[PDB]
């Protein structure tokens, strides 16, 4: 399964609307393969490491 770049682009709203700034969750998708679980955990938590 390959999300469309639509489905991006809400996904990054969505988690947006937690009130990170857009850079940083484009970053915590592209360290988590756009899982939306892991990027979420990296954003709260930490990336790996």
């Amino acid at each position: 399964t390959l999300v469309t770049g639509s489905e991006y682009e809400t996904m990054l709203t969505e988690i947006m609307s937690m009130g990170y700034e857009r850079e940083r969750v484009v970053a915590a998708l592209r360290a988590s393969y756009n899982n939306p679980h892991r990027a979420v955990e990296y954003l709260l938590t930490g990336i790996p490491g």
